């Protein structure tokens, strides 16, 4: 028999009573602006694949981010822009401002609410215990707005986290990986970076959800309370997963396993041997200590569950007790 299905423990029908044109990206009509609106200023370093510009809006002198659209299938276009859309105004999600094309290259392109090429990979190395709770929680918010709107997001990054450490706020960018979550639907496992793919991608389980994003948080939290870049450090996807089940164990993974019926990859017969599931004290030493509390490890354990159905949703990790003295000091501000 085939894979045993699973469902969404949170948002599950969200899509289904939307109207059609909510989701149904395939069909959006864009009305593609002007490029020619925007003078680029100067090229962001976002790497060897990327074309991300600080730019000025002619018309009213305001600062704006480009994003040129690299070669790709018009149905990603599409996707990206109505996700945009559709969470246009959200708790901590990147704003779009326009969408247009070159006059020339005819190239499709992105334009945002201006923020600083600041991301949290160049800061979450250094905050105190504080401030790790404060941004984590920052994040919670996006993703729980973007499920609670029926989208996973799917490539939760410290570099797809954009941060002014000055005025304390941030931003979840790259919504060019996003989805719409559709009860039963099959969805691609090539996504997220090597390090922040959920047990789900690595053992190829299609049926997955929003949960994928908070197995990729957890990869986060963990690489900041214990100063360990990444976390879980495989030499390819194959790999990844032995790291993983070096630190939860074998039994839970083979448990997932079977709970799912999922025909693992003849590749992982040698290579993911037998592990004991590991206690966290084992990752903790002088220069990790003050960021590592029970309440840490506790809301971090709940979090990397190799079963996305028993993973904390958005909403129950805002709830954990690590978060209680954010909560207090947010609601007194
Ligand atoms: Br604003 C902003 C929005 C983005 N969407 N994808 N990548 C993005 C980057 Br880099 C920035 Br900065
Ligand atoms: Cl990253
Ligand atoms: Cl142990
Ligand atoms: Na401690």
């Amino acid at each position: 028999s085939g894979p045993v299905p699973s469902r969404a423990r949170v948002y599950t029908d969200v899509n289904t009573h939307r109207p059609r044109e909510y989701w149904d990206y395939e069909s959006h009509v864009v009305e593609w602006g002007n490029q020619d609106d925007y003078q680029l200023v100067r090229k962001l370093g976002r790497g060897k694949y990327s074309e991300v510009f600080e730019a000025i809006n002619i018309t009213n002198n305001e600062k704006v981010v480009v994003k040129i659209l690299k070669p790709v299938k018009k149905k990603k276009i599409k996707r990206e822009i109505k996700i945009l859309e559709n969470l246009r105004g959200g708790p901590n999600i990147i704003t779009l401002a326009d969408i247009v094309k070159d006059p020339v290259s005819r190239t499709p392109a992105l334009v945002f609410e201006h923020v600083n090429n600041t991301d949290f990979k160049q800061l979450y190395q250094t905050l105190t215990d504080y401030d790790i709770r404060f941004y984590m929680y920052e994040i919670l918010k996006a993703l729980d707005y973007c499920h609670s709107m029926g989208i996973m997001h799917r490539d939760v990054k410290p570099h797809n986290v954009m941060i002014d450490h000055e005025h304390r706020k941030l931003r979840l960018i790259d919504w060019g990986l996003a989805e719409f979550y559709h009860p039963g639907q099959e969805y691609n496992v090539r996504v997220a970076s090597r390090y922040f793919k959920g047990p789900e991608l690595l053992v190829d389980y299609q049926m997955y959800d929003y949960s994928l994003d908070m197995w990729s948080l957890g990869c986060m939290l963990a690489s900041m309370i214990f100063r360990k870049e990444p976390f879980f450090h495989g030499h390819d996807n194959y790999d990844q997963l032995v790291r993983i089940a070096k630190v939860l164990g074998t039994e839970d993974l083979y448990d997932y396993i079977d709970k799912y019926n999922i025909e693992l990859d003849p590749r992982f017969n040698d290579i993911l041997g037998r592990h004991s599931r590991k206690r966290w004290e084992r990752f903790v030493h002088s220069e990790n200590q003050h960021l590592v509390s029970p309440e840490a490890l506790d809301f971090l354990d709940k979090l990397l569950r190799y079963d996305h159905q028993s993973r904390l949703t958005a909403r129950e990790a805002m709830e954990h007790p690590y978060f209680y003295t954010v909560v207090k000091d947010q609601a007194r501000m």
